[PDB]
């Protein structure tokens, strides 16, 4: 399959939210966040943190030389913490760029697209993590969406 | 003087415009611009350059372990072309981190403030002109801006 590590960015800006991965080794797919949340750390100072702990999973798993699949940030809510975010998901691509092999924005209407999950943001929310939960790799508990979206982004890509 | 490497970062997408730099090596203080228009290019691979060009600067002035002062993105234009400056400032930012010893955001009023320059945008310009000009470092007739703004903000650094 296409080497591909699957990224959906998050600065970990809310309690229980995370940066999303999902990579595909020897058959075997792993999936997980990180779980970067501090309120005592800017944005930019969680996404150090988020950096190290993706190249410490880079490591583990001898992941060197995938390419980085990484959701497109896009204009959300209010203006200023999308331009935020775009700095720290632009910060992030930057630290581990050379130990992956380059990367592909993936907007989120095209993976939606390829999975058929179509409907309003509730709706694609809840089918995302319907696909992850069908495959067993996480509790039938979870409501883990961003861990979702890069799983699904994984899977478009490999198709591609 | 702390060992500062000063960057106004650019995608230069117009003739002319350039990411600028400033510095002090041995004394001396190095100025100039990474001219890095190219309409065949998008502004990601623009910045690719760009950050590829800062890495031969610190390799051939030994600038490692140098503290980046990095202008601050902010929300201008268009909200695309604001999502894109900023995520390619963020590129530039995390493929030098390392190189560089952590970095720190210099918005452009405070540096502007410690100057006394202020205006629109036009004005701005030349009084940062102004000041580059009246050091000597530059020819008479300089019109770079963009090289201007990063040795202020290496004065203004240096100066705290
Ligand atoms: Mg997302
Ligand atoms: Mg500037
Ligand atoms: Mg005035």
């Amino acid at each position: 399959m296409k080497k591909i590590l699957a990224i959906n960015f998050s600065t970990a800006s809310k309690k229980g939210e995370g940066t999303g991965y999902a990579f595909r080794k020897d058959g075997q797919v792993y999936v997980g966040s990180i779980k970067a949340y501090n309120p005592k750390k800017t944005a930019w100072e969680r996404t150090f943190d988020i950096v190290n702990a993706i190249k410490d999973i880079i490591d583990e798993f001898d992941l060197k030389g995938y390419h980085l699949a990484i959701e497109t940030p896009i204009m959300g809510r209010n203006r200023k913490h999308s331009i935020t975010l775009a700095n720290c998901n632009g910060y992030f691509i930057g630290a581990i760029d050379g130990l992956v092999n380059g990367y592909t924005f993936i907007d989120n209407s095209k993976w939606c697209s390829y999975h058929l999950i179509s409907g309003k943001r509730e709706q694609r929310k809840e089918e995302s993590l319907e696909l992850l939960k069908a495959t067993g790799l996480v509790d039938s508990n979870c409501k883990d969406d961003n861990i979702a979206d890069a799983y699904n982004i994984l899977t478009y890509c490999e198709h591609l």
